[PDB]
């Protein structure tokens, strides 16, 4: 849409009260102008054929419950965009300042989310097990990311290489999630995840295993579903991820946490310089090595919790 760039207000899926960017022309959309090519939401109104319509809103005022999923899609991709901007200097998924295109109202009572290859789609839960996906920064964190993997190592979706592609999504929409400062912690999809359930979430960065997910690669499922695991065994990278991080001590294997913009900044050179499609887990700790040496030094202190971290999870 060609109109003037203003700005919105409205309230989120968790009743909070957000300013987002819009344009107007004869109606209001959300549209944001500011960030790139720039950030499109759209109503895909309970139906399957995407993208659906540009959301317009009549007066700028985004209160209604329909609402709700439409304004924390629009801004969380505003805040994602932020995060890979200022903290990688990349611009947009494809680092051209491509369009990001999100759709909400995503069939009946879909309990998933996902990145389809050219935009984020987005459920509104059954009300019970899910509440409207979008409501979840990490959660919009980790399909953005998907994109952003896409154009660079371009990770199978499959056994290995898909379950890097799941952890680099969970470990890069936990550091969008610090980034924003809402409530970080190391936990996926906790803010949308059982409205009736408290302190659950979907997966576990800091202890994979409290959800059935393997935490060392012993552990490892060698089966068929989930293309192979992809969002089973993605627990052995998130769990390496947290202790270089943080720290700690995981099965008698000591490591010295290095924190978490400097596990962004290392996993990121991994992703776009070291990574390929068909990389396995024991590629992905040569790429982090790799990764810490180029930016620490060899002889480093983060080479040598990269390391201890493989070790303690059993990745070489
Ligand atoms: C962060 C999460 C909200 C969405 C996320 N989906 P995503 O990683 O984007 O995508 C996965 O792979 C794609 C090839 C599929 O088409 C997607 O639906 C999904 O299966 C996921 O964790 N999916 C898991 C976990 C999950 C989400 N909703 C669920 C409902 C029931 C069971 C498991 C799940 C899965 O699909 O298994
Ligand atoms: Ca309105
Ligand atoms: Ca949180
Ligand atoms: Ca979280
Ligand atoms: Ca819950
Ligand atoms: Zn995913």
């Amino acid at each position: 849409i060609t109109g003037t760039s203003t700005v919105g207000v409205g309230r989120g899926v968790l009743g909070d009260q957000k300013n987002i960017n819009t344009t107007y022309s004869t109606y209001y959309y959300l549209q944001d102008n500011t960030r790139g090519d720039g950030i499109f939401t759209y109503d895909a109104k309970y139906r399957t054929t995407l993208p659906g319509s540009l959301w317009a809103d009549a007066d700028n005022q985004f209160f209604a419950s329909y609402d709700a999923p439409a304004v924390d899609a629009h801004y969380y991709a505003g805040v994602t965009y932020d995060y890979y901007k200022n903290v990688h200097n990349r611009l947009s998924y494809d680092g051209n300042n491509a369009a990001i295109r999100s759709s909400v109202h995503y069939s009946q009572g879909y309990n998933n989310a996902f990145w389809n290859g050219s935009e984020m789609v987005y459920g509104d839960g059954d009300g019970q097990t899910f509440i409207p996906l979008s409501g979840g920064i990490d959660v919009v964190a980790h399909e953005l990311t998907h994109a952003v993997t896409d154009y660079t190592a371009g990770l199978i979706y499959q056994n290995e290489s898909g379950a890097i592609n799941e952890a680099i999504s969970d470990i890069f929409g936990t550091l969008v999630e610090f980034y924003a400062n809402k409530n970080p912690d190391w936990e996926i999809g906790e803010d949308v995840y059982t409205p009736g359930i408290s302190g659950d979430s979907l997966r576990s960065m800091s202890d994979p295993a409290k959800y059935g997910d393997p935490d060392h690669y012993s552990k490892r499922y060698t089966g068929t579903q989930d293309n192979g695991g992809v969002h089973i065994n993605s627990g052995i990278i998130n769990k390496a991820a947290y202790l270089i991080s943080q720290g700690g001590t995981h099965y008698g294997v000591s490591v010295v946490g290095i924190g978490r913009d400097k596990l962004g900044k290392i996993f990121y050179r991994a992703l776009t310089q070291y990574l390929t499609p068909t990389s396995n887990f024991s590629q992905l700790r040569a790429a982090a090595v790799q990764s810490a040496t180029d930016l620490y030094g060899s002889t480093s202190q983060e080479v040598a919790s990269v390391k201890q971290a493989f070790d303690a999870v059993g990745v070489k």
